[PDB]
């Protein structure tokens, strides 16, 4: 049996601000630091250790892994930072009040940007200053990889290479893996490991801040999984 233990970040400036974030390299506000906080001590509480974590390039998730870290004194094991684990690219969306974009545009329209699992949001223009080209984090991965835009479709098939060649051999060879990302990186995840539908996984809600424990058999395929803390509080 393995565990896999998976957390969203907690609260972004934007998320308070009510934006849509994207691959905009926000920060946590002193709410989401907080959280990390409190996950991290959740952790350490239940006895969890860690041999080695996953995260994005973005800060709000990695600010989350270093506030685990230090509540857990695991500041010293390795970290792989990956594009790959980003958050769902949201494209020209990126920026934008949704309250405000659901009035311009419609509920229904909406709905597609933000559920559709194979329709993306409307892209970046290529020239646009949120467009990731010029981007250290990004300077190695070939351009065409690179989105203006993106489906859970696409995040799906983004991810899913960083666990095959990554993430799934490191918990086969024993290291016990936390991956510190975001809403729909681990939606994809979650998806994968779960079988779970197209249909039914734009419907899976993760909650920040709250550490998702997941067993896997030899197979790693999940015999179960389960959030650590207040059952009827995570619940509400």
């Amino acid at each position: 049996m393995y565990k896999l233990v998976l957390i969203r970040h907690g609260e972004s400036t934007w998320n308070k601000e009510n934006r849509f974030t994207g691959w905009v390299d926000v920060d946590l506000t002193e709410q989401g630091n907080r959280e990390a906080r409190q996950a991290g001590q959740l952790l350490k509480e239940a006895g969890y250790t860690f041999d080695i974590a996953y995260t994005s390039v973005l800060k709000r998730a990695i600010r989350t892994l270093w506030h685990v870290q230090d509540q857990m004194d695991l500041m010293y094991v390795p970290v792989v930072h990956s594009w790959r684990l980003n958050e769902r690219h949201y494209g020209a969306l990126s920026g934008l009040n949704k309250a405000e974009t659901a009035a311009k545009y419609g509920d229904e329209q909406v709905l597609v940007w933000r559920r559709s699992y194979d329709t993306p949001p409307p892209a970046l223009e290529p020239g646009d200053e949120r467009a990731p080209y010029a981007d250290p984090r990004y300077a190695k991965v070939p351009r065409e990889q690179l989105p203006l835009t993106e489906c859970l479709k696409d995040t799906v098939a983004r991810v899913l290479p960083l666990w095959n060649e990554s993430i799934a051999p490191a918990v086969k060879a024993g290291k016990q893996v936390l991956i510190a990302a975001h809403g729909n990186s681990l939606r994809a995840l979650i998806k994968y490991l779960d079988g779970i539908s197209d249909a039914d996984i734009v419907g899976l809600n993760i909650p920040n801040g709250v550490p998702l424990v997941y067993e896997l058999d030899e197979s790693l395929t999940p015999i179960r999984h389960y959030y650590l803390g207040d059952q009827e509080a995570i619940a509400k």
